[PDB]
């Protein structure tokens, strides 16, 4: 598929959170942060759903061995493995990663724009990378491979020039190592994001720049790419991602004032959104909002799932307005403060109301 197919074929995206990048004091474990083990039932019912692609968090962390192999556990790269083909053999495009890694904040957190090391930090990065990508050198452009998260010092200002960097040292090094490898990895799509996921970041003269691709299969075009670029939307924070109940709407149908942010509605969302169409879309790169939502406020607010499923449909409806695909963010949890749309624990539906504005969304 070229840029504008992969985008089409993928629709609607969701995130199986809070399950393979979970880890405490340091060790991955998809049962870590209160999911139950994924089981197949679970992928199924997403696909039920209409979701045609899934996203899949991944840590490494202390699976990774000592220098100079930096030997991933076996038994890690096997789970992972039997995760990617529950959403893989069921015909589902399929993204993994390099995620808690890459944060100051996690503990074991190395992939660290500001670290000191930063010799060993890419030997470490290109060594984790030549493993997992060897692992799954044999699967079609179904799977896409992200070479980390959320990537940044900490900072939520201006980045430092230096570190930026450093980042774009990453993706270069995660697109080249992973080409080499066999089978489809020099041909498959890869996706890389900027500073933090932040589309401002990204876009403006920030210091971002695009990886070569010289050691790619030579089947694909000269003139087409097959590298992706990820953002994150979650704006504005106070309604979608702060855990007290200041805010509880969004968007044009809000009902209270008082409730409802002065900022970050459907202007703003065509703006942030526009921005990323006109830097990387326009130029062959397709773009994957690679986690959006809002999390759950009827604790506070009655009227809150309108409101979310307004804000999902709004973000679907503009990604699939900028020819970019929306991947849901899903933590598994229902209740207070949660993002789950399914209950794990019974595949279950608990929010058909915002599934069915995200499927809105995409028409
Ligand atoms: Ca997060």
């Amino acid at each position: 598929a070229d840029a504008s197919q992969i985008v089409s074929e993928m629709g609607a995206g969701w995130n199986l959170g809070n399950q393979l990048e979970a880890a405490v004091n340091g060790t991955p474990n998809e049962t870590a942060w209160g999911n139950p083990t994924v089981t197949p039932e679970l992928i199924k019912k997403v696909k039920a759903a209409g979701f045609k692609s899934i996203r899949i968090p991944v840590s490494y962390l202390n699976n990774i061995g000592s220098a100079p192999n930096y030997t991933i556990n076996a038994a890690w790269l096997n789970r992972i493995q039997q995760v990617v083909d529950y959403a893989y053999n069921e015909g589902l495009y399929v993204i993994i990663n390099i995620h808690g890694d890459g944060y100051n904040s996690v503990q074991g957190g190395w992939l660290l724009v500001n670290g000191g090391n930063q010799t060993a930090i890419k030997e470490k990065y290109k060594k984790v990378w030549q493993q997992i990508a060897t692992k799954f050198s044999n699967y079609n452009d179904r799977l896409i491979f992200e070479s980390m998260n959320e990537v940044f010092d900490g900072n939520y200002g201006n980045p430092n020039s230096a570190y930026y960097t450093n980042l774009n040292a990453y993706n270069q090094i995660f697109v080249d190592t992973v080409r080499q490898t066999g089978g489809n990895n020099n041909a498959r799509w890869l996706l890389v994001p900027g500073w933090n996921t932040n589309i401002d970041y990204t876009v403006g003269n920030y210091g971002f720049t695009l990886p070569t691709d010289n050691y790619r299969s030579s089947a694909i075009p000269s003139s087409q790419k097959r590298i992706m670029i990820s953002a994150h939307y979650y704006s504005p924070w106070d309604f979608a991602g702060e855990e007290n109940g200041n805010i509880t709407q969004w968007g044009a149908t809000s009902t209270n004032p008082a409730k409802k942010s002065t900022w970050g509605q459907e202007d703003y969302l065509e703006s942030q959104f526009k921005s990323m169409y006109d830097k990387f879309v326009t130029q062959g790169y397709p773009v994957v909002i690679g986690e959006f939502g809002s999390i759950d406020k009827t604790s506070y607010d009655s009227s809150n799932n309108v409101y979310r499923a307004a804000y999902a449909k709004a973000v679907t409806a503009k990604a699939k307005k900028y020819k970019m695909v929306p991947v849901y963010w899903d933590n598994g949890h229902n209740g207070q403060h949660g993002f789950a749309l399914f209950n794990r624990s019974n595949n279950t539906v608990t929010q058909q109301n915002i599934i069915n504005a995200i499927m809105q969304g995409m028409q």
